[PDB]
């Protein structure tokens, strides 16, 4: 499982959004140690505020399948540039991925970024400031 | 699948809980047309804000799996009675769930409150109204 | 400062929204005991889960200010009866207004529906079931 | 109103912070092209997802006041190194704020860390991507 196949299983996992909102759909496939993928979609909500993004569907469905080791996660939108993940989003995966976990950035037309989940959100409030 | 079952699946999501923050574990189990059931649990974060509940969890789940059809949704925490799903999460419930589908709510003791989705949260913000 | 006459001050209130993404304007005005008036209106982002409400807004201003003893509050938004306060503010209402606080509901039509905090989420997950 | 005349504002607004379960209070000074300052403090919920930052509630006040052009931000929290903005807060600032917008990050012992609203989330989801 290279990136090129995780970033397939997000470009898959982009076709089960539920954004009648926005109209933006977005995919993410999160690969575990193991070797597992969980496929994750935004899903909205006629209240903006509760929109849920891909990446953070991923990654509630692992963590509550008791899966909490992942090597990388890939995501996947129909943006200009690879699509950036959401602040809050950034905030959930520097929560639940440790550190050197490969996030890769892409769109539908090749455009790849790949960067850390350090680099993703540097210095990230997390719990050691509580 | 009875309710009794459905509640024993969400008593069990429960144990999946990621809550360091707030030490309280909240689980849910959501009952498809089918037959199927997905359990749900909440997950947090140093930053409270993006904290997930078990309700959405499940739901997000579901969804993002391509079950958009279901009949019922238990969910369980250690509260004094039937555990009250917060507004966001009937908010999120109200969008995902057809007006008849079956809130069980209860927490460890056996307090059980049915409701439908629509007693949940009544006249809830909808598309329709944007 | 009746009723009537804090409505007109959410109505005021709304076209101060800030929402090019819904182009969904809408205006809450908090009444304080003591008769002081805070307007409220919605303020969304590209990325939506991190829209925030008018009520919450009005509610957010007064407690910054250190004003924490309300009596009304009142809700409008251009929709087909009286706006519905989304499940997320019913929320942010029932922990920041006392169970008598009074809330306004209506819309750009003169549909007006009251009704207490207690009301508007019977039940409300609290602090004291954590 | 240089940046320390900000910062003693931050601080000042930290104390009206309602942060009853995480104990964990922050405080925020806005200040416009204009001079005007707007404080803001996080405001907690029992339902952790709710709870609201003192960036965003400072930002939230100026907008909904009509206040949109700013030129520097200040967060004060009692953290080990400078308070880092929680993800979801740097994507509402990088949203709110332009880009040339100086942030100045602090905590209770004169440690201080400047950055602009770029560097504070460089390559932030827009609604451009939209
Ligand atoms: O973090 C990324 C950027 C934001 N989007 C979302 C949620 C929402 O349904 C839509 C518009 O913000 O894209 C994601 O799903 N992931
Ligand atoms: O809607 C219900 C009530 C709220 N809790 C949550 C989220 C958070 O981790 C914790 C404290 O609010 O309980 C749920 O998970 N579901
Ligand atoms: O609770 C009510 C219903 C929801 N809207 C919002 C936020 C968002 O900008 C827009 C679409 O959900 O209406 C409010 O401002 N208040
Ligand atoms: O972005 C920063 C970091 C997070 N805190 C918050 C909200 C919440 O009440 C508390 C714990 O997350 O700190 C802020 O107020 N601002
Ligand atoms: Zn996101
Ligand atoms: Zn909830
Ligand atoms: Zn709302
Ligand atoms: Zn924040």
């Amino acid at each position: 499982m290279n990136r090129q196949e995780l970033i397939t299983e997000a470009l898959k996992a982009r076709d089960m959004a539920y954004a009648p909102y926005s109209k933006f759909q977005v995919g993410a496939a999160l690969l575990t140690k193991d070797g597992k993928v969980y496929r994750g979609c935004n899903i909205e909500n006629a209240a903006y505020s509760m929109c849920n993004c891909a990446e953070a569907t991923a990654l509630f469905k692992a963590v509550s399948e008791g899966d909490t080791e992942f090597q990388m996660l890939a995501v996947a939108a129909d943006t200009p540039g690879p699509v950036s993940p959401c602040g809050a989003c950034r905030q959930v995966i520097s929560e639940l991925c440790t550190k050197d976990v490969i996030v890769v950035l892409t769109n539908l037309q090749g455009q790849i970024k790949e960067m850390t989940v350090e680099e993703l959100l540097p210095g990230a409030f997390s719990s050691e400031d509580l």
